[PDB]
């Protein structure tokens, strides 16, 4: 009947849903209707929008797409209709940590989306961004503020049995403190890499010795070889007898039935669109750890995008 | 669990969609899979590309996402890895009526995607397509090509008891010749409205007399009020006993669960944002045909976007 049709027609404007709900983000409906405390009506959320006259009609058109999309509710009580919050909206709310307005603004961003608009070129024999268009810092810092606080409480014994370890790329060090926190025992040191403001073994070959290397959302941005050299740098400066490497990252499963399966496919696109980085299969990181002379590995699933791999050198 | 999380992540990436989807039509995967015969590999596809040079790990990523879409197919054949067909890429191979290869290219097109982004400011109190930028008629000769066929096939019968018929805005009558061929007794006239190339009540005021008059697709270009005059005009044209007016439109209803309530909320946002025009509910319709002084209506769903009103004047 039409129902390949309108999966097709769906495929074609499901850019729409990304623009209206950064609008919804925009208007911040979500926290309007939340500091309100009970459902509201169309005037009513009118007047506190932080635009200035506004045209209602326009306003309720994008508020029956928001209904539709199940994001907004509307109900009639006492005769008047009034627009509340659907249980996925939460997410809308600022001031919690999964709040996803910040990672909601930097993706639907117009400039952040233009390379997406040029993945036929990207096909052709320069990343897409260039082409494309010749801060959000607070979507990554919150991002890898989940993925710690998720290591710590889903599969915290992966920090089991050692008494130091290294961050790579941690920056200021935000990140590890949460282990540093959560395992006093355990001696945190965050390490940036010395890199050129305009090669991977020489920038990796003097990484601090600890019992263990953790590497957040590092080896994504580099090809196999490179990952390669790290990992063996990183074998380098672990002991040989219960030392180990802690990468987080995507692990990619198209055949997976996981509700991020679809996201994960994306932001790999993503990589390559931007960076020229992958996300990796369960195999492709198996056929690197295993080139890289290591001996073994162990995948964790947590409640977050990326997983966790384990791996041991010795 | 994180079902509701994924929820807003894939609203987020809606866009991907849609952009990968134009790639796919950009690369025409669909018909050289076709008019190859049979499924192929990775390399036979990346050679028979319009472009030059290919980066085969970057194709590769683009197959894996539109097999993952299941719009493409992947299978082990001979251990070897081969690209086929999915059902609804029929819609991507030319060459037959609903092809969908052109409305594709033009609503994925960068500057016609361009107004969703402008969508807040159209909010506050001048078309977002002017914000955003300061043919494709074969999209809509097409579509109009695909409205008359239904009309003729799905509810012919509308057609019946007259022997002349005004088709006003059907420029050169490709669209009309449906009816004129499928009810040869049926006298068809097809009437332009005179426009100023740089209100209503005046453009529609000498509309040829017939027995009913059709309009496809124009009266959501129209405010409630312009609509009104529009239909008493066409009121005047008809005769009092057996005279109608077939109007051709989307009926727009939040509560179906027909597969294409979607599409036609979408296109309600995307005539806000392009047109200023809009698409009625049932209720909408009701209301402007009983304000225009008409006797009654009646809707008949087809197998197409628009639905068919008859308005009944007397």
């Amino acid at each position: 009947n039409l129902s390949s049709q309108a999966k097709l027609w769906n495929f074609i404007y499901g850019f729409a849903e990304s623009l209206v709900l950064k609008c919804a983000v925009q208007l911040d409906l979500a926290n309007i209707i939340h500091n309100n405390g009970t459902s509201m009506t169309l005037s009513e959320l009118s007047s506190r929008l932080p635009s200035q006259p506004v045209n209602e009609d326009a306003l309720y058109r994008v508020m029956r797409y928001l209904v539709h999309m199940k994001l907004f509710t509307k109900a009639s009580i006492d005769g008047e209709l009034r627009y509340g919050l659907a249980p996925p909206a939460k997410f809308l709310v600022k001031g919690w940590d999964k709040c996803m307005v910040g990672s909601i603004l930097a993706i639907t961003d117009k400039d952040f989306m233009a390379p997406w608009h040029y993945l036929k070129d990207g096909l052709a024999g320069g990343t897409a961004f260039e082409k494309a268009l010749g801060l959000f810092n607070e979507a990554m810092a919150n991002d890898s503020r989940l993925i710690m606080s998720a290591l710590v409480k889903e599969c915290g014994n992966i920090f089991n049995g050692i008494t130091t370890l290294v961050d790579v790329g941690g920056g200021t060090g935000t990140a590890v403190r949460n282990i540093a926190n959560a395992f006093p025992h355990i001696k945190c040191t965050v390490y940036d890499l010395p890199h050129v403001i305009a090669v991977a073994g020489d920038m990796f070959k003097f990484i601090p010795k600890a019992d263990a290397i953790m590497m957040k959302c590092i080896l994504h941005d580099w090809d196999d070889k490179e990952c390669i050299e790290i990992l063996k740098r990183c074998k380098e400066a672990v002991p040989i007898e219960g030392g180990k490497v802690i990468i987080v990252d995507i692990v990619l499963n198209v055949q997976s039935e996981h509700p991020y399966t679809k996201m994960r496919l994306t932001l790999d696109l993503d990589m390559m669109l931007n960076t020229g980085g992958k996300e990796r299969t369960e195999e492709e990181w198996k056929n690197l750890i295993h080139d890289a002379g290591y001996k073994g590995h162990k995948i964790t699933q947590i409640t977050a995008v990326q997983s966790v791999i384990e791996a041991y050198p010795y």
